[PDB]
């Protein structure tokens, strides 16, 4: 019968078979990384995206995403950045506002002959905390650190004129005080391939 | 008197003086761009960040930011992407959820001898809409478009085995239906400099 036949046709596991393992490699699930790795990623990055919540037409909070220069200040336990982007009203009670900050390193797209193994090399950190606008000498110091970090060798007050009070009045400089963070890496040399489908040609991996 | 002296010392405008203008250049304020420019940016990009809202420990909504491969489908009026990243509960009433998607092109940091003119060349689009998980042939078609877009020349079912039902069961594929969008460019060849402070050395602009 068709029924039985089809059932039979509807009707195995690399997962459990021999492989090589470097014992020094992270055993953390879900691509998660250590707190030290996160620190290092944040220290060497220069561009972040920041998401904060604004009240929308419908009264509901919704997020903006803004790419911007940033600097991690590990002693202070914050990240600093400058932007004059705003919405109408923040969806927030307070003098500070919750903010999520993301920093990534995006490598190469990794081709495969298995469509769900198609990937992209990445390292990515989400930082969760509370951002507050800085004033006066706090703002000037944060802007200096920021500027000097993202322009290595530049010195405010030598390379550039000093940061004036007018500059400060015209600029919004924030400190995002860190509560928690979450880091991920998937930086394979090659995507997982399917042995039982024709291999990718030289054009892909060569 | 000190008072009078200081007042006197506390105590001009390129803004209004001759300049050259290309009449073909956008006159839109605040670095804003046209809808056509936005379309083109989205069509040529491959990486986006998506922000969606999740309920936090404190009951308050907060955003995640996830970098991912995407594809703009202009006829359908959506963007497609695939990710298995989640939180606990979405901060959302519904079978879809509001989502903000950002795509940028980040150029070079632009040095200046004026500290507030330090910048970074960028093009950036925010897309606001509602994302919904796809199923069945809808999911398979979206994943195909996605894969073929970000791997030019790859053909699902030739280059790769076809997308199976198992693949679909293991994958979350979304359509972000576009409501509105917002585009910005600031892609100068050189930052604004201050004439009245020593010029940047050859090391900076050379």
């Amino acid at each position: 019968s068709y029924y039985h036949h089809h059932h039979h046709h509807l009707e195995l596991s690399d997962f459990y078979d021999p492989r090589e393992r470097d014992p020094s490699v992270s055993r953390r699930p879900q691509n998660r990384q250590s707190d030290e790795w996160i620190r290092e990623l944040l220290l060497r990055g220069t561009i972040a995206r920041v998401a904060t919540l604004w009240q929308g037409e419908d009264g509901a909070a919704f997020p903006f995403i803004t790419p911007l220069a940033y600097a991690y200040r590990p002693e202070q336990g914050d990240l600093v950045y400058s932007t004059n982007v705003v919405g109408r009203l923040r969806a927030n009670a307070g003098q500070g506002h919750p903010a999520t900050l993301e920093v990534s390193e995006i490598g190469q797209f990794l081709p495969s002959n298995s469509p769900l193994e198609l990937s992209v090399q990445y390292r990515s950190v989400m930082v969760f905390g509370t951002a507050r606008v800085l004033a006066g000498e706090d703002a000037r110091a944060a802007l200096t650190t920021l500027s000097e970090r993202v322009f290595p060798g530049l010195k405010v007050g030598e390379t550039t004129r000093p940061i004036s009070e007018d500059d400060l009045k015209r600029t919004s400089v924030y400190s995002l005080s860190i509560d928690r963070w979450s880091g991920k890496e998937n930086w394979a040399e090659q995507a997982i391939q399917e042995e039982d489908w024709p291999a990718l040609g030289p054009e892909w991996l060569g």
